[PDB]
């Protein structure tokens, strides 16, 4: 509170951001509530100090320590998902999967990925990404009936254009992936597989959905979604000659200076990942998720993008409701509900209008939300997108979200 | 209490953070953060998804956080006087990687400082991005000065004809002289990038001639002289640039950005537009050339062109028979943490090299002064001459303790 004095401005800014956090229903499906202990290791003195190198090999004095803190991630990392390798420093998982490229392919290198309206990452080789810049990418999307994916549409696109690398997982796909499947089609015409099991990170450390790790030839993920730790990114392989590679990549490859403060809190977190309660924490998020499929379901003009989920997410295609998603994460916004307008399947508009929301219970579920406080958030999602304006209805939304952020105390 | 569940963990914080106590840190690229700092990065703010800029995200709700990170910007904007300001760079390297998308093309030709020299790694060295992607023309310093010979580069940007020209260095201890770098850019028809990193905070105080009017392109890390968090910036005045900028961080080479990190930038950044940031950073190079003197003197340490300008120093350790890397392993057995470092004309491999490198932003945070500076560089030097004689190197082991207990840290 004596630091607060000098910079006030700033200080008032981080207080709002914080009741906003407490005030509203947080439903973007990449983000989380990070324990105190995440919070502590990243607002540690670990911010001081250099450690450009790996555990036992750096290029500075005095890593004595940070060398045991970045074990410990590297170790609770391959205990969590079973890799024989980890690498903990990529700063972001964009980070990572630009290092999972260098080390699996060539500039130019043909890649199958996920296209981005389907539900791919920017880095599964979008045109403005890197990805899409240095790669010759091709998209595999979703079948336009069920808008969920046809492996055998990707294993024609893999026999037609003979990838180096396919390339599995997304950012918006609420549907179990078939790793297995995947391997076999790359393992057909002879590519490599690399699986971003970003989203879905927390689930898969949970058994809650397949592990891709014994599948692909790298694996990446972020830190910061599912998996409820600091935002950064990490790189999984059982390859020896490919962690090689990895851990060259990475540095000096693409980045100088490790986050060790940021890697503190990974740490942190994967040994909460490893904890018994983790999993039921995950089962919760599922379970909420279902829930809330139910709700939008039943209504019309809330269409869930293949009609069901099985992890943490939704996409949910507004346009019967005669918006687009920009439109609807306003409205949804002006009753204090937190979503993101999205991309769905075949999306006609720009990225920054797109035809729908897409939603996500890890947020709620670690706040605490079970299933009837789930129905209820779906409900109001469904009234507030459904008001058209009639500012009665939106002042009763608000009253729910009050009545839901006050039963669950987050910050307080 | 937290800490009971992970005391593995929180045993090994509580080790570093007497490690910083108790040791001399000269690594000249590490600082020590304020309290604000570290509480900005230890905040909520680690839970937002912020893709885009301020008024144009990807995802509801950033109200907030788009008031933090217009603060950093527009307080990078008073400290540098740079018209445009990007803040969200996870690191230097990763405010390079998109300068350079800003500036050039793949295969490109670029003249950048060579890394023995004291240029960085992303200045064109071929285990790096920079040196795989582009192709890198190395300038050095005048191997009898130890000092940048400008009328060199100027016939190396004249030969090769680059499309940009890059002027920084991670260790270099003299002024640079941007307008030089401006105008052989400007004969040769090249883009100038300027990587500050090292002395951005320097040149926050007026103490090191401002690139950011000369540069097309200035980055810089905001966490050596400019005691901030661990970050990149990317600064410009050309708003063609700047939107090359913005879109080579996001969505060219990031995701979301670290909006808990961005909230330490813009702590330090109103620290550092204080004026007790002038008086420190004056502080560092007073340090600084304190020490060199002590350097000088000793038999058996040469200081790199005899002189510095800024925070730092090369020593050539070579003349006590060790490399740099000995000399590290030395003096951490001591409690003085240095780092090993190519000298210019380096002829043993990066993790022997032939030298150390030592800076003083650091211990000017815990408060030294001259004299006590002059003491380091003593012990420093005592602690190289000891040569397995332990007694000596318990007498530098009491001195450094005198040190830190008269300048606590942490405590
Ligand atoms: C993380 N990300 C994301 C993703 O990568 N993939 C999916 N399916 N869904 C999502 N949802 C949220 C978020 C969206 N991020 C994006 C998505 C698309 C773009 C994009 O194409 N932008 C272009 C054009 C933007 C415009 O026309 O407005 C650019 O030049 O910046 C830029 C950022
Ligand atoms: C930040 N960095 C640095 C730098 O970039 N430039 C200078 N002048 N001085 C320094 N001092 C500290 C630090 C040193 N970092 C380095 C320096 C050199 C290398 C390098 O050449 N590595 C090679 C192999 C080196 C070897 O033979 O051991 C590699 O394949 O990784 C890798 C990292
Ligand atoms: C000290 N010295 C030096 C050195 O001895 N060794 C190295 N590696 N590097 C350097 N760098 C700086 C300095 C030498 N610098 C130069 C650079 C260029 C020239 C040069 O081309 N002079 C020609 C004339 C060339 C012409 O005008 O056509 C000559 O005949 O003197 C002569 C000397
Ligand atoms: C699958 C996947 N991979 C990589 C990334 C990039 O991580 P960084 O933002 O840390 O670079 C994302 C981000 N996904 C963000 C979202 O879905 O909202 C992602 O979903
Ligand atoms: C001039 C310069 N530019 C960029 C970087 C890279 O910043 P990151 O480490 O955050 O990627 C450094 C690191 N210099 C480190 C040192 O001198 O010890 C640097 O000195």
């Amino acid at each position: 509170v004596d630091y607060k004095t000098f910079d006030p401005d700033l200080w008032a800014a981080i207080a709002k951001e914080e009741e906003r956090q407490e005030h509203n229903l947080e439903l973007i499906a990449s983000e989380n509530f990070v324990s105190e202990a995440v919070m502590a290791a990243q607002g540690s003195i670990l911010t001081n100090k250099y450690a450009e190198g790996y555990p036992g090999h750096r290029y500075y004095g005095g890593c004595e320590f940070v060398d045991i803190v970045e074990n410990l991630a590297i170790d609770r990392a391959k205990e969590l998902f079973g890799a024989k390798f980890a690498n903990v420093q990529p700063h972001s998982g964009s980070q990572a999967n630009t290092a999972a490229y260098l080390a699996l392919v060539e500039p130019g290198d043909t890649i199958l990925g996920m296209d981005l309206s389907a539900g791919g990452h920017l880095t599964h080789g979008s045109p403005v990404n890197f990805s899409g810049k240095t790669y010759h990418f091709v998209a595999y999307g979703v079948d336009p009936t069920t808008e969920v994916i046809d492996y055998n549409v990707v294993r024609i696109l893999a026999r037609k254009h003979q990838p180096k690398l396919i390339v599995a997982g997304a950012s918006a796909y609420g549907r179990t992936i078939d790793f297995a499947k995947f391997r076999e089609i790359a393992d057909e015409v002879g590519a490599k597989l690399m699986v971003d099991m970003a989203h879905i990170a927390g689930l898969v450390a949970a058994g809650l959905h397949p592990n891709p790790v014994p599948y692909a030839d790298i694996t990446t993920t972020t830190t910061h979604k599912t998996l409820r730790g600091p935002r950064g990114g990490m790189i999984l392989t059982n390859d020896e000659a490919l962690a090689k590679k990895i851990n060259s990549a990475v540095f000096p490859g693409i980045q100088g200076g490790p986050l060790e403060h940021v890697i503190a809190g990974k740490a942190v977190a994967f040994k909460e990942a490893l904890d018994p309660a983790f999993k039921e924490y995950s089962e919760q998020i599922i379970a909420n998720a279902k829930a809330m499929v139910k709700v939008f379901n039943q209504a019309i003009g809330t269409r869930v993008i293949s009609g069901a989920t099985d992890n943490h997410l939704m996409l949910i295609d507004v346009r019967e409701l005669g918006i687009n998603g920009k439109e609807a994460e306003s409205i949804l916004d002006s009753v204090n509900i937190t979503v993101n307008k999205n991309s769905i399947p075949f999306e006609t508009l720009s990225p920054f209008k797109t035809s729908g929301i897409r939603i996500g219970t890890p947020a709620i579920t670690t706040r605490g939300f079970k299933e009837e406080d789930a129905v209820k958030v779906a409900e109001l999602v469904v009234k507030a997108l459904q008001a058209k304006d009639d500012n009665a209805q939106l002042d009763e939304v608000k009253t729910g979200v009050r009545e839901l952020t006050e039963k669950f105390p987050l910050h307080k």
